């Protein structure tokens, strides 16, 4: 009564809704509902993405969908889902990196949008993927030239402070901050504190109607690069030398946030977020280099409305992509190898896939009845947590394949 074999959720164009009645219960009520991934770079991964998205919408009404990108570079993405006037392929509106973890769902959603007439927003609810904050300054620099001339310097210098930070993914970004000055670091966090606390300060008068939504706009931007330049940071130590224990949270509670201002000031949203298991988790995770990090999902479970729901998605392959780092040469720091999957135990929630709905097609669980489960498999390792908290439902397909667009 709490498991279903599901045959059709590989197939999105043929679905066959019965098969996820399991779930209607826990996504009433819902506004936010995470749909993860065990492992990125996964070909069923974004195939059950599909499926599970069409699920939300149709029957639903959910109508936006949140992605690990930047608010620039998500709305680049917009202008794909809108673009058909020409050859808009999907490389000219994204980054190496946003290309390679999303473009086989974008690519699909963007024919589904159109075929089905249907509407979705597009919402990046991360720091830059790349960690490179030049888009973020450069529209701060636009808005503040309208709105607050007199801080306008301010920004410029940092902009020029940070231009050397221009990698495609955080390890590139990362490696060019640890090559500045400490002093030229600390200027810069300094800078951007005085900032934001100067537009805050200034809200009552910035919010008048000339400026439209761009006080808001500023405001968000100068809380983009704060994150930004303090994951860089971390992301230093966090191989090259001290990372302390739960620093890498930081990121997580800045996903968390924007999600939860975007979907209290706009009512009627429903938002799909298509984050890691890692980060939909609402417990702690103890996952690599991480003794434990505070995961986005456990943010939003704190929610007073709980209307938070988090489904985790693993598989039963013997291997997974798995990211190798360092990589000399490679574009992006890493490469995308397949390795073998973490071994699966009898406390494992693959074996609980296994006794419950067998190994032929993909399955579907609700996690809250008593089980053996402690441990689920996340990139080539396995997280371990009480996984009723954890999550609210598991998606489990029969194998994990690289997706045959990822180029690294």
């Amino acid at each position: 009564m709490t498991w279903r074999t599901t045959r059709t959720l590989l197939q999105p164009q043929k679905l066959d809704f019965n098969e996820f009645e399991i779930l209607t219960p826990l996504v009433e009520g819902a506004r936010i509902v995470g749909l993860g991934e065990g492992a990125h770079f996964v070909a069923e991964f974004s195939l059950a993405r599909a499926s599970l998205i069409r699920y939300l919408v149709e029957r639903h009404d959910f109508n936006a969908i949140g992605l690990e990108c930047g608010a620039i570079q998500a709305s680049r993405l917009s202008e794909y889902l809108n673009s058909t006037a020409g050859a808009h392929e999907l490389e000219r509106f994204s980054d190496p990196l946003t290309f390679s973890l999303y473009g086989s769902v974008l690519i699909w959603i963007k024919s589904y949008l159109r075929e089905s007439g249907r509407k979705l927003q597009l919402v990046g609810i991360d720091l830059p993927n790349t960690l490179n904050p030049r888009d973020d300054l450069a529209q701060l620099a636009e808005i503040i030239k309208v709105i607050d001339h007199l801080i306008k310097p301010h920004v410029d210098e940092l902009t020029h402070l940070l231009a050397s930070i221009d990698g495609q993914s955080a390890v590139i970004s990362s490696a060019k901050w640890g090559e500045m000055e400490t002093a030229q670091q600390e200027k810069a966090i300094s800078g951007v504190t005085r900032l934001k606390l100067r537009l805050a300060s200034l809200a009552p008068v910035l919010k008048k109607h000339v400026n439209s939504d761009l006080f808001r706009k500023a405001s968000d931007r100068i809380e983009s690069i704060e994150y930004t330049l303090e994951t860089l940071r971390i992301m230093r130590t966090f191989f090259d030398g001290t990372s302390l224990e739960g620093d890498t949270s930081v990121r997580d509670s800045y996903m968390a946030g924007v999600v939860d201002r975007m979907v209290r000031a706009n009512p009627d949203v429903k938002i799909i977020l298509l984050a890691h298991n890692n980060n939909l988790q609402k417990t702690p995770v103890s996952f690599s280099g991480e003794l434990t990090a505070v995961p986005m999902g456990q943010h939003l479970a704190e929610r007073e409305e709980e209307d938070y729901r988090a489904i985790a998605f693993t598989h039963l392959g013997s291997t997974v992509p798995e990211m190798q780092f360092p990589s000399p040469g490679s574009p992006l720091g890493f490469s995308v190898v397949t390795t073998p999957a973490d071994a699966i135990r009898e406390d494992s929630m693959e074996q609980y896939i296994i006794d419950a709905c067998g190994t032929e097609d993909s399955c579907l669980t609700l996690t809250d009845a008593p089980m053996k489960a402690k441990r689920m498999r996340s990139q080539s390792a396995s997280v371990e947590t009480n996984l009723s908290e954890a999550f609210d439902a598991i998606v489990c397909v029969p194998s994990a394949g690289k997706d045959g667009l990822v180029d690294l």
